[PDB]
């Protein structure tokens, strides 16, 4: 590979150079033939596989912290290798922990939020053994990154995989989503992104309101035993109605979302040693509600419903009644946050400040990988900067990855 | 491998096969992704590529293996032996270039591309030539307002001294001026190719929307000027049907779409020279022409009109003046019976079009970071496509601006 690669900005002519990608550790799925960056996706390690694994690792440590070469570096080096030796696997230090975890965000080339990535509040939950325990160190993030509004971005880390039939699992795709019901007629009732789960909490005892705004209960899974239902607190849930500060009626349509996204069913992986339940939280962007969560047709799909109450021409698409509808009720969910005072961030500001990020990053770091697929806005894409902005996009360790459903590789008790 | 394209809304999963056929590079490698970047002959080079071609042909008129199909590798041999070059037939011509537009991944109108008027330009010699073939075209395919696709294509570069180049980046575009104050008057996407214009003699009337003149260069010889006849140029003054003030705006557009400066490769061969015409889909013109910060860049005045809030980004006082801008030209074509498709519409057809080509061709090389529009995007059903792309021949190809090559 080329050890300088260029990116361009077509609207400020602002050229980067990037040298980090030369550090890139796994596959993108693109080949020199075929690229697959519209594709959204595209047993445990060895003596042998984690020894090198740990050591880019731990030499990547000590070289952040200027202390590469030394004597803790090479002590550090024989204590993990010697661990690895005896156990088939290795503990990570709390520094080495906290480090990791920012750097795996860091490095998520989806994440247009990553100007936030040093400030990351770290919950070591390693010592968890219990489904009960799982519960009260969630409960504790909620509270925490809720903060009352003023959201703080933090990452809960359980137990790391050893066997792979000894997981810890958070079953929910995050702490906080509204249950989805199937209706005999066809219909679905609340989230239609969240019916399958919600089945399935269901079925393991959860007595659903057949809301629309049902909060889930938590399906914890810890030390790979069956996972084990729990209802979160409800005024650890905080949430926001929608309003719109000119059309009055728009509080009407009984619109809500909950302050905190909080994902939970990704993967952190740190020098080879695997993460499968590591909660982490930030704040909204508000086209994640606005645009995603109520206008997707396989979502809430409000769009009709808002155009008829705006009175719209809704007979042919090139009214735009569609694109109409779409930015009121992006404005709705940006005033109704900013007037609870819940931490949200407008496309527009996110995209700026990622633009600079990413500038310092290549500046700093010598790169900055980006998923332009991803960190262009769902809407009025052109009108931020990042869609003029060139990005590459390459894997970076330590990093957030997908993993299957649990439901689908559990070994029932 | 086959691999597959699942579209998230509609869980529909295609099955590509297409893409075994490229053999062209696209720029990622297993361990970086360059999607978003926008830009990543011989004998003994010529006769494979020749092959590939008329072999394609001949198996797309279900004549493979036929006595036309070997004497035409034979005839096409003995040419590119005695002359370094060869010279397509009118059919290939064609198949060539309508091939060349179902093969562009960038391209959300490729539901039309076997309905493309070919203009065959091959026995031009002279920038006036040119000129009359360019005028043809652009009667012809504008239409009185009812548009028609077509390609004027002139000789293809012999070696690499005498290329037919349009200078134009389209037929139709409008001038852009430096003022003294740092400002910029028109289209600032043209300021320089306006400054070659002047230098060459164009008298400016230095306005808003000042059609430039064409800057044409025939056999490698010094571009010459020409004024297109006014009548052949079809404007549109973009006013908004609730909005009585939107026409003071004194904003307006052109119909014709007519891309100028890229290559046209078929079988080895080069066009240097083919101006290709569709029609516009809306928000080229509404979003990136008028909106773009290094364009038109309208939207705060604009914004001013509604009597929007300006003051804060959060108030998406933006994406309001942009949706009605868009509005507005939509509604200016459509009241004057110039056509032009909206992206709800387009994007419905671009994902018609991918069901059809996986049907009956294995796939549909497509890129999405093209493909989806710059405003809207996820309610468009594109947003929602996987896609897959990769480098089919016959194309089109990007080729550097004549005035970084061309010697006087
Ligand atoms: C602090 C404010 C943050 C903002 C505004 C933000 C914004 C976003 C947005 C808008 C997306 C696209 C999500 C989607 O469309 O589904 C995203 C993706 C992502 N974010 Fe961030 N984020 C923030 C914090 C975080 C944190 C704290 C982490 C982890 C420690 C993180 C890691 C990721 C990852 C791994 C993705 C890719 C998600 C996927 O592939 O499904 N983000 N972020
Ligand atoms: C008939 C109606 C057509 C529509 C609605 C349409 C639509 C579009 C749009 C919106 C783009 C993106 C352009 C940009 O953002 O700058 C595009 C790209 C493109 N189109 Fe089409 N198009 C049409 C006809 C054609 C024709 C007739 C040809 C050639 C024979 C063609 C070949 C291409 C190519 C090569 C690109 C990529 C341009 C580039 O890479 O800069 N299209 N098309
Ligand atoms: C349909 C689908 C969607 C997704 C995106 C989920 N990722 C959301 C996410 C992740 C992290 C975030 C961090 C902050 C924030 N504001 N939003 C954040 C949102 C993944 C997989 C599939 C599938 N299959
Ligand atoms: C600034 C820049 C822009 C572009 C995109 C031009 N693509 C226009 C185009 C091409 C074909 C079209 C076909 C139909 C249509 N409606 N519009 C069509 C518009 C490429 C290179 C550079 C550079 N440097
Ligand atoms: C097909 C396409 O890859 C898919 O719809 C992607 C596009 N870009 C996205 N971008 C973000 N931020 N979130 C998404 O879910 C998606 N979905
Ligand atoms: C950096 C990025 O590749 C560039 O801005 C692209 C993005 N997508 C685009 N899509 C279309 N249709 N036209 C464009 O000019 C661009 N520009
Ligand atoms: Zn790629």
């Amino acid at each position: 590979c080329p050890r300088f690669l260029k990116v361009k900005n077509w609207e400020t002519e602002v050229v980067l150079t990037d040298t980090l990608h030369l550090k890139s550790t796994l596959e993108t799925g693109c080949t020199e033939y075929i690229c697959m960056g519209s594709i959204m996706h595209p047993d445990v390690a060895t003596k042998d596989q984690l020894f090198p694994l740990a050591k880019e690792f731990i030499d990547q440590y000590y070289s952040s912290i200027k202390r590469f070469g030394s004597k803790a570096h090479m002590e550090r080096l024989e204590e993990v290798n010697k661990e690895i030796d005896t156990t088939s696997t290795y503990q990570l230090k709390d520094t080495e922990l906290i480090y990791g975890a920012k750097h795996a965000w860091r490095n998520a080339s989806r994440c247009v939020g990553r100007i936030q990535w040093s400030k990351l509040q770290v919950f070591d939950a390693r010592d968890c053994t219990t489904a009960h325990g799982m519960f009260n160190y969630i409960c504790n993030h909620v509270k925490y990154a809720t903060n009352k509004g003023n959201l703080r971005s933090a990452i809960t880390i359980f137990p790391q995989r050893t066997d792979g039939k000894h997981d810890f699992r958070v079953w929910n795709s995050q702490l906080i989503r509204y249950a989805g019901y199937k209706q005999p007629d066809g219909s679905t009732l609340g989230d239609p992104a969240n019916v399958q789960f919600t089945e399935i909490c269901i079925q393991q005892g959860w007595k659903p309101p057949r809301g629309r705004f049902d909060v889930l209960p938590l399906l914890l899974q810890a030390n790979g035993n069956d996972p084990e239902l729990f209802q979160i607190p409800p005024e650890l849930v905080l949430e926001v109605p929608i309003r719109h500060p000119k059309f009055e009626w728009f509080k009407d349509l009984g619109l809500k979302w909950y302050g905190l996204p909080a994902v939970s069913n990704m993967l952190l992986e740190i020098g080879g040693l695997e993460f499968s339940a590591c909660p982490f939280s930030g704040w909204y962007m508000g086209t994640e509600i606005g645009v995603r969560d109520y206008c997707d047709n396989s979502r809430y799909n409000i769009l009709e419903e808002v155009a008829k109450k705006m009175n719209l021409d809704m007979r042919k698409t090139s009214s735009l009644w569609k694109d109409q509808a779409l930015v009121e009720i992006n404005i709705a969910v940006l005033y109704s946050f900013q007037s609870d005072k819940v931490t949200i961030v407008d496309h527009h500001s996110a995209t700026e400040s990622f633009i600079k990020h990413m500038e310092n990053e290549y500046r700093c770091r010598g790169g900055c990988p980006a998923d332009w697929v991803w960190i262009v806005p769902p809407m009025s894409g052109s009108i931020t900067p990042v869609f003029h902005q060139e990005m590459l996009n390459y894997r970076l360790t330590p990093s957030f990855e997908y993993q299957p459903d649990p439901w689908n590789t559990h070994v029932w008790k």
